[PDB]
């Protein structure tokens, strides 16, 4: 009885109730077995991607058989779960291998009954580099019935095929479906009380539906059958171990907060506070970048309309920010995920200053095989198959070639990118802020702080001219910053000074900012370069306060603190000694 | 047998039916035919634009070598379409596809009655620089039987013959183009039963003419065959709806 | 051998009259000879335009081997095609094509009489970044 020694009988557990009951896929499994009713092509192999029921099928077959659903030319037939051991139990003794599916070959056959023997990867057989590796005793003895199912993935099959040819001639491949949501949690109700008894906690009917529909949106990289138990599985255990650490699944509270434990997506935490993450995150936005009000409201709203998942599924949050250089065009971007990731460096920048048609794509998503170096997705695909809520920055999205911009069609209406590799990412829950630099023609006409409507038209006429229309018409706001009034400059040059102190590391040496209104005045008027936004401001800094700074400290001239004041734009601030 | 771990046997398809029926292209199959015929270069090849019925044409002439409709040497012959894995099937390891590539044709040369194959996309071996880059794994036996039809558009045509240079001293074109509006509405008449089955609709003959018209007067970007035929498809789809709505 | 593997005997073909004859090209034919009869790095190589009868020429030589047409050092020679195979068959087990196509040439100095090995598109051997040239 070599199946007593290498095998599982899979009636065995059916009978003892170690299986699991299978729902919805009775017409595959009558496939299976209606090919396990002929002569010729009588091994079925069940070919899908990893996870859909597969083996479910055949767990499902056993019990179909213990419950007499089987045609009685089949019923009459024992399962057992063959190879492994089957083969790795000798090793010395060329051929042991042979003589290890030989009996198992014979017993199959001999008076007692016809055994069915599972082989649930295919795919392993055949022979590494062939070697005759007893897989040519398959074929071999292949008439005598000896009925055989198994099962590959898609993938494998394909390899199954190539390596062989008479497994094709063999084996009847037989397609097996992904389960719709609705499908899948009927599955799901079937196996709730397993779960329920496993964990001793509760499940609502509506945490089924949840898991499947949840898993369905926001695990694009598992398929149903598994996806939606995982999530039923974990938030059960998730039940059970905070209970039993030193009941029931909640749809809500714990299903959907589960889920964004293990993949991210805040939006299905459904957080107790859109103050403390809406709110302050205008009142913050605006803190830090000043003027541009409108481009923040913006994003907000944009954002706001990603809780709870109400945004479109298929549609990143998606921004074109127009506007003069200088204007915070990318700050923004870095303060919003300054406030999604509650760090600004987690924002993905997209390096598109270089982009060419023949390279544009390529370094984002990388390429297919056969192709010198494979790690692909330099930009795009490593950080979004990561990273689902990511924030992405396209420094000057407009510089991108039709190849790329193609790419950006998808990302901003059904994100599921494909990548150089064949598979896709799916990046719908992500946001996608690109720049652009095209409304400069008419921006610095001066006429107005505020873009005015002849401005805002001659810009996004620019706009149009350059991207195509499909681009323009996928993105979820297109904003042109307003320039930096003189209003605006005094206040951001209090923030910039702010700011300064913030990342001095170690701020032994630290600012006391006596500023003055004079020298406010002094950084603030004469800083104002408005045809180049707030950066001057920035150069105006370096080049009068902290290059004396850095030579005090460097003769020692300073201790601590650090003095301010305007000595009499010829006043140059210039400040004080110390010590 | 590689040839069957790759490619598809148009020959049984044929014998079993399960084909379309080829309309107005004997001509096109003819000279196939008479290509294949020769003492030598019997290497013919469809080209022309997408949707103009190239591999119609290899339906056809299956279904012509299975009625022996066909000269002497091709009475008995099979016909089996490749491409596809034999390329890629060798996802690792040095010299394996090319390994493939000289099996199969190993097996087609050697005493199994006369075997043609097709290939559906012949840019697609292209000659990648050519040193064993698989186009470049023919040309040493073109002239031993092994005879093929190929297939590809003119831009894809036009591309490999400039860059290999032999192709086109071993292959013989023949033109593929669309057909008029009238044989347009012919092919889609002979099609016709395959919607109507398909969608369970019936399509009215001045339908047929109306899609062949009207995509000759509608759509610039797309031959006539495939054009009309998907106006009719598009037509059955929506007429199938409204069958199903009641 | 693997001259019977490799290599196609194309003295043989020429021997079973399975070639056609070359009409004239004495004088490409000459050059070949003169070539082949050097002491030293004797490899003539035929450089023109495809479809002017280069390989035709080459059988042309062959045919001259077969009726004794030749020197001396000819009259006694056997003519191989290289095959592509030395090469395409495969390189897994990195160095195997390098080991047949190293005992092919074995087989063909070693002895057994003058054997003359002809390489068709001889720019096959040029190798990425030589190598597979070896
Ligand atoms: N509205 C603002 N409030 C505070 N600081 C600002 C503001 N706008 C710009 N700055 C400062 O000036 C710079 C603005 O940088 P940013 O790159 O957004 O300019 P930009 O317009 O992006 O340049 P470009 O269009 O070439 O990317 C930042 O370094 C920031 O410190
Ligand atoms: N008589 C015919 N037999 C078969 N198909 C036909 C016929 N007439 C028109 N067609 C249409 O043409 C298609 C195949 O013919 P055609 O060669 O024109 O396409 P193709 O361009 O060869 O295909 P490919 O892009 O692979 O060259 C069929 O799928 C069908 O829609
Ligand atoms: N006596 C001859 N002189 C010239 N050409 C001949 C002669 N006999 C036959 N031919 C034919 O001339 C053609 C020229 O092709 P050949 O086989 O020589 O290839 P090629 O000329 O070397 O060019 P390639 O490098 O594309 O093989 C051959 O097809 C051959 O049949």
């Amino acid at each position: 009885e070599y199946l007593s020694k290498y095998a599982i009988d899979m009636t065995e557990q059916a009978r003892q109730g170690k299986l699991d009951p299978v729902i919805g896929r009775e017409e595959e499994i009558r496939s299976t077995i209606r090919v396990l009713a002929r002569r010729i092509k009588s091994n079925p192999c069940l070919i899908g991607e990893p996870g859909i029921g597969k083996t479910a099928i055949i767990e499902g077959v056993a019990q179909r058989i213990i419950d007499d659903d089987v045609p009685t030319i089949l019923q009459g037939a024992k399962l057992f779960s063959l190879d492994l051991a089957a083969l790795t139990a000798g090793a010395k003794y060329k051929g042991d291998f042979e003589e290890r599916f030989k009996g198992v070959l014979k017993e199959i056959e001999e008076s007692k009954t016809l055994i069915v023997l599972f082989i649930d990867e295919i795919h392993m057989l055949m022979g590494n580099g062939k070697d005759d590796a007893a897989n040519i005793l398959k074929p071999a003895l292949s008439r005598g019935q000896l009925k055989v199912i198994g099962a590959t993935t898609n993938n494998e099959y394909r390899s199954i095929v190539e390596k062989d040819g008479a497994f094709e001639r063999r084996f009847q491949k037989i397609e097996v479906a992904e389960p719709s949501v609705r499908q899948t949690v009927a599955i799901l109700r079937g196996l709730q009380p397993k779960y329920e008894i496993h964990h001793g906690v509760r499940i609502l009917d509506s945490a089924l539906v949840t898991a499947a529909q949840l898993a369905k949106r926001y695990l694009p990289y598992r398929r149903l059958p598994d996806s939606a138990l995982d999530l039923v599985d974990i938030s059960c255990a998730g039940v059970a171990v905070a209970r039993d650490s030193k009941q029931n699944v909640v749809d809500s509270d714990t299903i959907s907060e589960t889920a964004a434990r293990l993949t991210g997506i805040p939006v299905k935490k459904l957080s107790e506070s859109e103050n403390e993450k809406l709110i302050h995150m205008e009142r913050d936005l605006s803190s830090e970048v000043v003027g541009q009000m409108d481009a923040i409201k913006a994003v907000s709203n944009a954002v706001r309309l990603s809780r709870s998942g109400l945004a479109n599924p298929r549609q990143p949050a998606s921004f074109l920010f127009l506007g003069l250089s200088g204007s915070g065009k990318t700050e923004l971007a870095k303060k919003v995920a300054g406030f999604l990731f509650n760090d600004e460096d987690m924002m993905i920048r997209v390096d598109c200053s270089e982009l060419s048609e023949k390279y544009a794509v390529s370094k984002l998503l990388g390429t297919t095989a056969g192709y010198v170096g494979y790690d692909e997705g330099g930009f795009l695909t490593n950080q979004l198959q990561y990273k689902p809520y990511s924030v992405l920055l396209f420094d000057e999205v407009e510089k991108a070639h039709p190849d790329v911009l193609t790419v950006m069609l998808q990302m901003l209406d059904d994100g599921r990118i494909t990548s150089g590799q064949g598979k896709t990412i799916d990046c719908s829950n992500c946001i996608v802020i690109m720049t652009s630099n095209l409304g400069a023609e008419f921006i610095n006409s001066q006429q107005g702080s505020k873009i005015q409507e002849s401005t805002k038209n001659l810009v996004m006429g620019a706009v149009r001219q350059h991207f195509r229309p499909e681009f323009l018409n996928r993105i979820s706001s297109i904003v042109i910053f307003n320039k930096l009034s003189r209003k605006a400059i005094h206040k951001i040059v209090d923030i910039r000074l702010k700011e300064i102190e913030e990342r001095f590391e170690q701020n032994d040496k630290h600012y006391k900012l006596n500023l003055t209104q004079e020298a406010k005045d002094f950084l603030a008027k004469y800083g104002y370069s408005d045809d180049m936004g707030a950066r001057p401001l920035n150069r105006l800094i370096q080049n009068e306060i902290l290059n004396k700074l850095a030579l005090r400290i460097l003769k020692n001239e300073i201790k601590d603190k650090e003095t301010v004041n305007v000595v009499l734009e010829e006043c140059l601030e210039v400040l004080p000694n110390h010590e």
